[PDB]
């Protein structure tokens, strides 16, 4: 298991554009095209990411390069951001991973607004991160997958990904 894994898991693959949980249009692995209500403007953003005509599909060669681009993203988000980027390097690779994967979902100014949580994780916590983080819209519109992403910070195992 490693995060790319991790979040092929979580998000799947289709290779036409998609809503996601938030009905936002969506291609790949978890690739958000646009916030817009707009298939015409998704379409637009899916054309300018693969560099081609797309009309809203794609291969999976493209998808895995987008994904492997927001993997990277999300990677830089956190090692740019004053507060994720003192918790990121406070953990271990396992937990490195689950705040990747939060990153990667509702991207870095969302999970920097989990500050008490992250002093949680920062203070090693385990059990109390856990709790603290399912109090939050995310958990409560996602759980299944926020269920995955806490038992890994709790953890540091990848007991919920077996």
């Amino acid at each position: 298991m490693n995060i790319f894994e991790m979040l092929r898991i979580d998000e799947g693959l289709r290779l036409k554009i998609y809503k996601d949980t938030e009905g936002y249009y969506t291609i790949g692995i978890g690739h958000l095209l646009t916030k817009s209500p707009s298939l015409n403007a998704a379409k637009s953003e899916l054309d300018k990411a693969i560099g081609r005509n797309t009309n809203g599909v794609i291969t999976k060669d493209e998808a895995e390069k987008l994904f492997n681009q927001d993997v990277d993203a999300a990677v830089r988000g956190i090692l740019r951001n004053a507060k994720l980027k003192p918790v990121y390097d406070s953990l271990d690779a396992v937990r490195r991973a689950a705040l990747i994967n939060m990153v990667f979902q509702m991207g870095e100014t969302g999970v920097a607004g989990f500050t008490n949580s992250l002093r949680m994780l920062q203070q090693k916590r385990w059990d109390e991160a856990a709790v603290n983080l399912a109090k939050s819209r995310w958990y409560n519109q996602t759980p299944n997958r926020a269920k995955r992403v806490i038992t890994t910070f709790r953890t540091g195992t990848w007991d919920a990904y077996k």
